[PDB]
């Protein structure tokens, strides 16, 4: 016998609901612009799937941002451009503007709005407790968006969140990672960097759904309350679940293991060992203590579970308590 299904608890069936274009994105024909419209100005980063520059768009004077693909599968392309298609003018979701190739490379490059990304590393050193609650917030609404629209992120991470400080605004964005969720269907587990990915990945669980950016986002919230980036710090994806097994506790995850009927590697048997669940006390100190509140451990413990069915989904994480100055402040 093999593992049992799963299914999402929220947002099953919304792509069924759809026209199959919607979704099926092998079939999507791209629409391109024209790169004469644009200028690149300086160069902002490389990555193993792109390079990206800042750009003027010369018909408008409208500075843009300008992500050169990698060579990279076709189909992989599409779903990307066909996500960032669907999500556009989502809350918080980053705007696509236009789609066009590269004269030198002959590759695709995706023109996004322009984001004045602010400076972090004097962000983290004065964030405060309220700053942290207003973007995780802002993130929630992004995430509640595409999951409601058919969509998981699958690489919710700090990198993937451009904040412009100045004027309270945050962009989710590189959705190259970025899947449909169909019920029944299963997914690569390579996915999302090493300290993020969620425990349903660790063990090869392949049947997952929206609640694997949960997780994520539950270990950004708690690097940013303890200050300890990153919060589950594994050497490779076996020491990944070790690290959080020595937090969460093993007796949770081999009740996790025996429900969905999981058959674990064999390597994790003399690595995984016997942990007790710890107490989230024990990573606050005095350095830290002004972002941690009894609201937030509430939270965090309710994002942090290996039963990816159990977590808050997007829309329960907004109606929690740590949230309800963010609210009443939004209602004005
Ligand atoms: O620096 C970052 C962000 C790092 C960071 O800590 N965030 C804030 C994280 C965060 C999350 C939640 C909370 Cl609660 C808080 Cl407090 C803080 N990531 C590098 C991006 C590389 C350049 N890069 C690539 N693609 C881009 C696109 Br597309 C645009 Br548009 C723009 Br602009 C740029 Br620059 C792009
Ligand atoms: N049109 C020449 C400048 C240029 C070169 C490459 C790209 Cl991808 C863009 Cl948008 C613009």
């Amino acid at each position: 016998s093999g593992p049992v299904p799963s299914r999402a608890r929220v947002y099953t069936d919304v792509n069924t609901h759809r026209p199959r274009e919607y979704w099926d994105y092998e079939s999507h024909v791209v629409e391109w612009g024209n790169q004469d419209d644009y200028q690149l100005v300086r160069k902002l980063g490389r990555g193993k799937y792109s390079e990206v520059f800042e750009a003027i768009n010369i018909t408008n004077n409208e500075k843009v941002v300008v992500k050169i693909l990698k060579p990279v599968k076709k189909k992989k392309i599409k779903r990307e451009i066909k996500i960032l298609e669907n999500l556009r003018g989502g809350p918080n979701i980053i705007t696509l503007a236009d789609i066009v190739k590269d004269p030198v490379s002959r590759t695709p490059a995706l023109v996004f709005e322009h984001v004045n990304n602010t400076d972090f590393k004097q962000l983290y050193q004065t964030l405060t407790d309220y700053d942290i609650r207003f973007y995780m917030y802002e993130i929630l609404k992004a995430l509640d968006y595409c999951h409601s629209m058919g969509i998981m992120h699958r690489d919710v991470k700090p990198h993937n969140v451009m904040i412009d400080h100045e004027h309270r605004k945050l962009r989710l964005i590189d959705w190259g990672l970025a899947e449909f969720y169909h019920p029944g269907q299963e997914y690569n587990v390579r996915v999302a960097s090493r300290y993020f990915k969620g425990p349903e990945l660790l063990v090869d669980y392949q049947m997952y759904d929206y609640s694997l950016d949960m997780w994520s986002l539950g270990c950004m919230l708690a690097s940013m309350i303890f200050r300890k980036e990153p919060f589950f710090h594994g050497h490779d994806n076996y020491d990944q679940l070790v690290r959080i097994a020595k937090v969460l506790g093993t007796e949770d995850l081999y009740d996790y293991i025996d429900k969905y009927n999981i058959e674990l590697d064999p390597r994790f048997n003399d690595i995984l060992g016997r942990h007790s669940r710890k107490r989230w006390e024990r990573f606050v100190h005095s350095e830290n203590q002004h972002l941690v509140s009894p609201e937030a451990l509430d939270f965090l413990d309710k994002l942090l579970r290996y039963d990816h069915q159990s977590r808050l989904t997007a829309r329960e994480a907004m109606e929690h308590p740590y949230f309800y100055t963010v609210v009443k402040d939004q209602a004005r």
